[PDB]
């Protein structure tokens, strides 16, 4: 195996296939990158045995086919540390990979490519394309509502659902939920899968905000995403994910509208004097007014009063203010709508000018 | 006690006296800010019993004299959380301190000002002034060479020495040393003191880069620095701080000059394949050439060759590459001079254009 590639044509793929900072790995070889030269292409692969990242680099300079594996971080750091425009010449010498550029020389330990884990081929059952910006919006809208290392593994992931011409994400941890839907202009089969946290992170990381579209393929136990000359694949998560349709309050009779930032800053200040564990705040809604209160065990108290748009019946309700602040921070908009029912029911929160995303927060008895 | 102050006039002082995050106070009340209204001035004080930060703010709106203490972080966060232009009205009502602005109300728990530790008065023995830029230069030149939680506490601090018309800082961890001297245009007595790590951090934090000169007072066991309407005091550290004059190599006549960035990038690449614990690299100097090599226990190897300016005798020497990189990162200059003796002696490193700072690194047997 031999190749010579310009620094700039290696750096991006090497970064693409790096994956998360974890370790120590199950096998030593999982800390290595698989390098394969065949048919005029260098392929670079990283895996943790469940997800896999593969980049392809066309080789315009002379090259010889073959494969090896090398320490991923060291190889990347070497390439990154070389000067702009550097010609990175790679070859094998016994059990080492030689990397040479100008008067810089490196010798890295290898492990056999034949020993690198090859995940099984699988069959696509659902396929669609969408802009990178749409995937970005879908994941960012909901990601914060995924559970955190819950024993119910399925809540730690994110639902991806096709219905009609829309892709939808749902995330929930039992206490609050987020759902976002976006049209992608294709007739889709009705289907849903659960992508694990680590897969969601990589789906986000692979977006570069350039013009390449995202091509997705869903199998029975896997999902693949292609962007340019990069492929990411992840296992799916088993389990039945909650139906968002059952979580949206059935028929909220009361609607409140307010400036997002004004509302956010009022909750943020009140939150300072809320219980550090339970984070409870109380809302009192009245004609065009919201009063927010908070107190903690040492009897410190916050009160905020705001003008808002509200003509419904007066009511009182408690919420975990972190959950509310999470939502207002994910809504990146001028005005918000809160859809209420009563003090023992959930609230739905949305951009006042868009129903693309909805958020549900359950009340607290206070 | 009563005052009303405009938010932006309160925020800077509150931040000035906040001190470090991640605090373990040795008395609960040290988590509180001391507020004192007297003679038309609000003073704000924070302390950990060893250092103390005091800000004074002139009160142009009605006020009433008195003192109390309140949780520091909550008070700051409340004021920071209020909108731009907010007027903050504060009133002490027994066990509670009321903080109100617009339609935002807060009540904070108080502890009596009478219970707030008052550090003893002490006598200045050495005094001088200097531009803030000179203090910044002196600290930034040497701070990185202080030890990291060494059991010899003096090594964790920074020596401040007056000699002639110069102020000098020295920092060392027992293996590498940094020293920087700057003229301050005043005839000084000969004196040296050790400022603890936390004091160095605050000396740096209190610089605003404005025209306010730094006024320094040194006593037998304390130091004080005044800038504008802010005073910082720190206890000094006991111990026998190393004499930099004995650490500088006596006759380092073999002088090598090289571009800082080229030297740095070569060391940074070689470092990748150095021992992760011991970080050893070897330097081979010869006419107008430097070769750097590194290897680790897996027998991975790096080699770098650069052109340099060198007409001395040939020699090799081993160094901890992290220490060398730390120096080159601190220098921020075009060219560097390395001043060598032999394979069992230390190296002195300087900006080739300035002798105001010097750095010493001990050799390694490799
Ligand atoms: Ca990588
Ligand atoms: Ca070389
Ligand atoms: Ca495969
Ligand atoms: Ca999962
Ligand atoms: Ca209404
Ligand atoms: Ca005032
Ligand atoms: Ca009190
Ligand atoms: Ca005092
Ligand atoms: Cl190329
Ligand atoms: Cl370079
Ligand atoms: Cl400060
Ligand atoms: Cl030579």
């Amino acid at each position: 195996m031999k190749f010579t590639v310009e620094r700039e044509h290696l750096l991006k793929p090497l970064q693409q296939v790096s994956g998360p900072l974890g370790g120590r790995p199950t096998l030593p070889i999982l800390g290595n990158l698989l390098l394969q030269v065949a048919d005029g292409t260098l392929s670079l692969t990283g895996t943790d045995l469940e997800m896999e990242m593969v980049a392809r680099v066309a080789l315009v300079q002379p090259h010889e086919p073959g494969a090896t594996t090398v320490p991923a971080r060291k190889f990347f750091d070497i390439c990154r540390g070389l000067p702009e425009g550097a010609e990175i010449a790679v070859q094998l010498e016994g059990e080492r990979m030689l990397v040479r550029s100008g008067r810089s020389r490196f010798s890295l330990s290898t492990l056999p490519a034949a020993d690198f884990p090859n995940l099984d081929d699988w069959q696509s059952e659902v396929e669609f394309t969408l802009p990178q910006a749409t995937m970005k919006r879908l994941i960012e809208a909901t990601q914060f509502s995924m559970a955190h290392q819950d024993v119910r593994y399925y809540l730690n992931g994110m639902l991806f659902e096709t219905e009609g011409e829309e892709l939808r994400t749902v995330a929930t941890d039992g206490h609050r939920l987020a759902v976002c839907s976006m049209p992608i202009g294709q007739s889709l089969p009705s289907h849903s899968v659960i992508v694990p946290r680590k897969g969601v992170i990589e789906l986000m990381r692979m977006l570069d905000g350039g013009d390449n579209p995202l091509r997705v393929q869903i199998g029975s136990n896997n999902i693949r995403a292609h962007v340019g000359d990069f492929i990411f694949t992840s296992k799916l998560v088993d389990g039945r994910f909650p139906d968002y349709r059952r979580v949206l309050p059935k028929n909220p009779d009361k609607h409140l509208e307010a400036g997002c930032d004004l509302l956010k800053q009022a909750f943020a200040r009140a939150a300072i004097l809320s219980n550090e564990k339970f984070r409870g705040v109380r809302l009192y809604v009245s004609e065009n007014q919201l009063k927010i209160t908070a107190n903690n065990p040492e009897q410190e108290e916050a009160e905020e009063i705001l003008d808002v748009t509200y003509s419904g019946a007066e009511m009182e309700i408690g919420f975990n203010v972190s959950y509310v602040l999470d939502v207002l921070n994910a809504l990146k908009c001028e005005n918000v709508r809160m859809m209420l029912t009563d003090s023992v029911s959930s609230v739905q929160i949305e951009d006042a000018a868009s129903q693309s995303a909805a958020y549900v927060v359950m009340p607290m008895r206070l």
